[PDB]
């Protein structure tokens, strides 16, 4: 097959979409698994002045691997706004509506030359890239397995378990991991008895990211 | 009929379910429909040294209609830990899990004596109160209307349609409401121009609670 594909996307903006897969994405190039990070959507960004984006982290890591690249090629909406796409393309960029389809072509171009290709997405999975899509509706185009990361804090049971039935709901492999973050042991307390359970329950388990890189390979990797 | 019965579940805690609750619960019994305010679940609590849970203020406006109430009357299951009722059970009484059969009863029999019986969750719709039910199987065995607050911050559209896709996806009538804050205006430049959007290609719209108390009190009490 030609490079498998991978989306990341979020309970929540903040959640640690691109610090979990910057991680990931370097464990799998130290394994030898050839890794590109992909922003293709970003909101909120003035790169006349800021190079510390998501798309600009992803580029730094990227030159490892292949010098030439520019944020134009990693990258190809790019709006001010801190909002959804749809609405920051409506009022910046009112004549080029975001296209997924274009998009969809860019993206499956790496996996000619990775093995795996990352892509994370903005906002969460319901948030609005045209008026007739959303991310997760960008995941299914792209025939991409799915990562969906969870903030770590009170609240994280619900929010998983709201995008678990989004997804379930779908036709696409996912998982969804906690971003388990330093000096947090109230979640070991509070939110863990529960994903406990819930994974005897679930032929999908809740993982956590930080002790889970091997997994998450394995699952990024399998199969066709 | 008996008094109709509404459930109040959010996007997340602290979105504000208990101020919108008394905030309609005001407005129906100034406009006299008899409405009472009970919190079936609650965890976080300590009876013994704090009078200020959403119970003891629910049961402050309920007096104002029965003297004769006391916190057990409108809340049954109370745990000092701060997490999901399902844990707080099996750690602080592993010997009587939460019998929903048993709080159906209980607040259907306050249909008896009021117009509204307005019934605030805990935790979230996907939050586990015992093994086999979550807050919106709770919801769905009561055969309650359902009023979701959601938050007013940045990502509340993607929570909204979290809690849209999973509602829509069971039978049972409801509204979501934003609950917009004082002092908040970046919400009108930020989301409402989205949840416009989205209200003109719904058939359900999102509102914003403070415009809606009118509207909210006709949604709980129309029909049987
Ligand atoms: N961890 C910290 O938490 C903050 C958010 O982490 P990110 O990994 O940037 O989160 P994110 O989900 O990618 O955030 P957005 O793409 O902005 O939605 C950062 O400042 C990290 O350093
Ligand atoms: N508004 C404020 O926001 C805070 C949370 O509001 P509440 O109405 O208590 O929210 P809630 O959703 O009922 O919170 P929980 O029941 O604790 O989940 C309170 O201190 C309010 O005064
Ligand atoms: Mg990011
Ligand atoms: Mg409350």
């Amino acid at each position: 097959f030609q490079g498998h594909m991978l989306f990341i996307s979020a309970t929540n903006t903040n959640a640690g979409k691109t610090t979990c897969a910057r991680l990931l994405a370097q464990y799998c190039n130290a394994c030898g698994v050839k890794t590109i990070l992909l922003k293709p959507i970003e909101t909120g960004v003035n790169d006349a002045i800021n190079h510390s984006s998501d798309a600009h982290l992803f580029l730094q890591d990227n030159r490892l691997l292949d010098r030439s690249l520019t944020l134009k090629d990693i990258s190809f909406y790019r709006y001010h706004k801190v909002s959804a796409p749809l609405i920051a393309q409506q009022e910046e960029d009112p004549n080029a509506p975001i296209d997924t389809d274009n998009l969809t072509q860019r993206l499956h171009n790496f996996t000619k030359t990775y093995d795996l290709v990352i892509v994370e997405g903005a906002g969460g999975l319901c948030v609005p890239i045209t008026l007739e899509e959303n991310m997760l509706d960008f995941a299914l185009k792209l025939k991409a397995k799915m990562l969906l990361i969870s903030h770590d804090n009170l609240g994280l049971i619900n929010d998983c378990l709201l995008n678990d039935f989004l997804l379930k709901s779908h036709q696409l492999d996912y998982k969804i991991a906690i971003n388990l973050k330093g000096n947090n042991t109230a979640f070991h307390s509070i939110s863990l008895p529960y994903i406990e359970l819930f994974n005897t329950r679930s032929n999908n388990p809740i993982v956590i990211f930080q002790q889970s890189l091997k997994v998450l390979m394995s699952f990024a990797l399998k199969g066709s």
